[PDB]
C-alpha cells in the first residue's frame, strides 16, 4: 500500500538509479575534465536528456562500509563536515530505500555562484560490490520555491562507493552530478564552479575519514 504520490517517488528513485548504473557502465567513455594535486579526477559525459553530467572519482584509504555510513546513510550528519552544503533535512521517507530531502548548497566560486536550495528524491541500494544513493529533483509541497534562494534542480546523479575486490582497507568514491542552477551566469562559469565544488567536497571527505581513523 502506497499513495499515488509515494509510487511516483519510488519510480523516480528507480529511474535515477538506472541512469547512474548506465553512466557507471560507460566509464571508458568518460571525458577527462580536470584533476588536482590529490589525484581527484573530474570527468564529464553527455547524457540523453539531462545533458552534460560531471563525475568525481576519488580513491579513499578506508573500507567501503565506512564511506557508506558517513556519506550515503547519514545525509543529515554530513552537514557538519561537508562545508559545500549548509543544510539537509529529510522531509519524508517511503519504504526503507527511498527518501525525499531538502538541501541548501553553500555559496560557491568565491561568491560568484550564489547558494541554491533543492528538493530531491533518493534511492539507496546496497549491492554485492557497491553502495549507491541515486537521486533526481522532485516536488514536495512542504518545500515550494521561495524568494530566499534560487531553486536549483538536479538531473539524475548520485554518490557511489565501490568496494575493492583486492584490498578491503581501501575503496573508490564516485559522485555523479548533473544539475541546473538556473539564473543567468554563463554555463562555462557554472561548470568551473561545479568542478571546484567537487574538489572541495573530496577535500572534506578525506578530512572526515582521517579524523575517523584517529
Amino acid at each position: 500500500s502506497f499513495s499515488a504520490q509515494e509510487r511516483e517517488y519510488i519510480r523516480q528513485g528507480k529511474e535515477a538509479t538506472a541512469v547512474v548504473d548506465q553512466i557507471l557502465a560507460q566509464e571508458e567513455n568518460w571525458k577527462f575534465e580536470k584533476n588536482n594535486e590529490y589525484g581527484d579526477t573530474v570527468y564529464t559525459i553527455e547524457v540523453p536528456f539531462h545533458g552534460k553530467t560531471f563525475i568525481l572519482k576519488t580513491f579513499l584509504p578506508c573500507p567501503a562500509e565506512l564511506v557508506y555510513q558517513e556519506v550515503i546513510l547519514q545525509p543529515e550528519r554530513m552537514v557538519l563536515w561537508n562545508k559545500t552544503v549548509t543544510a539537509c533535512q529529510i522531509l519524508q521517507r517511503v519504504e526503507d530505500n527511498t527518501l525525499i530531502s531538502y538541501d541548501v548548497s553553500a555559496g560557491a566560486a568565491g561568491g560568484v555562484v550564489s547558494p541554491r536550495d533543492f528538493v530531491n528524491v533518493r534511492r539507496i541500494e546496497r549491492r554485492r560490490d557497491r553502495y549507491l544513493s541515486s537521486g533526481i529533483a522532485t516536488s514536495h509541497s512542504a518545500k515550494p520555491p521561495t524568494h530566499k534562494y534560487v531553486r536549483g534542480e538536479n538531473g539524475p546523479g548520485g554518490m557511489i562507493v565501490l568496494k575493492s575486490a583486492s584490498n578491503p582497507r581501501v575503496c573508490t568514491f564516485v559522485w555523479i552530478l548533473n544539475t541546473d542552477l538556473k539564473g543567468r551566469l554563463p554555463r562555462y562559469l557554472i561548470h568551473q564552479s561545479l568542478a571546484a565544488t567537487m574538489f572541495e567536497f573530496a577535500f572534506h571527505l578525506r578530512q572526515r575519514i582521517s579524523e575517523l581513523g584517529a
